[PDB]
Formats: structure tokens, sequence, C-alpha cells
RNA sequence: GGUUCUCCCCGAAAGCUAUUUAGGUAGCGCCUCGUGAAUUCAUCUCCGGGGGUAGAGCACUGUUUCGGCAAGGGGGUCAUC
């Protein structure tokens, strides 16, 4: 064991979602929000 | 209005209900991922059902033409208590 020979367990290091970074990533442009609503706006949504 | 690298798998809706609601939103229908479960599901053959649409008809509710019979009407001549 050395400082450059340790690795984590498989399945514990899921990567986060990054929106709006091109066509190929699957989340570009609208970034998962759809088209033209109150829910698509910055800060938008209704109270509980 | 705009939203920046790549490949693989699956894949919609533009409907119902409510709303100072109608180009917004919420529950349900429709997509995706995970888990569990029954011959659970679809096509065809045979069997058991209810029906009142298409068509037709004129006993009923309405409407329509011709012939017969004729109550009952309208117009009169004569008589008039
Ligand atoms: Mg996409
Ligand atoms: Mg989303
Ligand atoms: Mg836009
Ligand atoms: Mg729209
Ligand atoms: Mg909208
Ligand atoms: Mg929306
Ligand atoms: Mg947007
Ligand atoms: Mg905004
Ligand atoms: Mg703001
Ligand atoms: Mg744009
Ligand atoms: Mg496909
Ligand atoms: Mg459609
Ligand atoms: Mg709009
Ligand atoms: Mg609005
Ligand atoms: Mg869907
Ligand atoms: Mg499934
Ligand atoms: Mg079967
Ligand atoms: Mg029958
Ligand atoms: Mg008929
Ligand atoms: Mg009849
Ligand atoms: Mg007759």
């Amino acid at each position: 064991m050395r400082l450059n020979t340790l690795s984590p367990a498989e399945g514990s290091k899921k990567a986060g979602k990054r929106l709006g970074r091109g066509i190929g990533s699957g989340l570009g442009k609208t970034g998962g929000r759809g088209h033209k609503g109150q829910k698509s706006r910055s800060g938008g949504g209704v109270r509980r």
C-alpha cells in the first residue's frame, strides 16, 4: 500500500449532473426543463 | 431571448377534471429506472349474454294524397206561430 495505490469501492463515486454543455451530453440547451413555462424560469414554481 | 465536450439503450403528449381559469398551474391518462408477483395479457376457434343503430314499416305520436260513405257546415229559392 502506497499513497498512489488506494482506490474506492465500486459504485460509491457517482458523478454529478452538468447541464447545458453541448448536444452529445444529453442535457444541452434547455437543460431538462422543457419549453416556455412558469416552471422553466429562474426561481419558478408553486408553493407546497 | 440565450444556455458551451463524446458515445450507448429506451422513448411521449398536444387529452379528462378543477381553477378571478383560458399562451399559467394541480390530480389522473401517456414516458423512463428499480423491485415483486399469478397462465396475468394479446391474436384465433367454440360457447353464454344484453342491446334498438343501419335497413324496413305505418298498430301508436305527428304529417300527406286519391276513392267511397256521410255526421256536421257555408250560401240560397219557397213557407213562417
Ligand atoms: Mg434528449
Ligand atoms: Mg427533468
Ligand atoms: Mg427558448
Ligand atoms: Mg406551449
Ligand atoms: Mg406551459
Ligand atoms: Mg412546463
Ligand atoms: Mg428555458
Ligand atoms: Mg426568469
Ligand atoms: Mg429572478
Ligand atoms: Mg435558445
Ligand atoms: Mg426504438
Ligand atoms: Mg400524439
Ligand atoms: Mg406562454
Ligand atoms: Mg397565463
Ligand atoms: Mg409520456
Ligand atoms: Mg418496468
Ligand atoms: Mg389468450
Ligand atoms: Mg339477442
Ligand atoms: Mg332510417
Ligand atoms: Mg302513422
Ligand atoms: Mg277523403
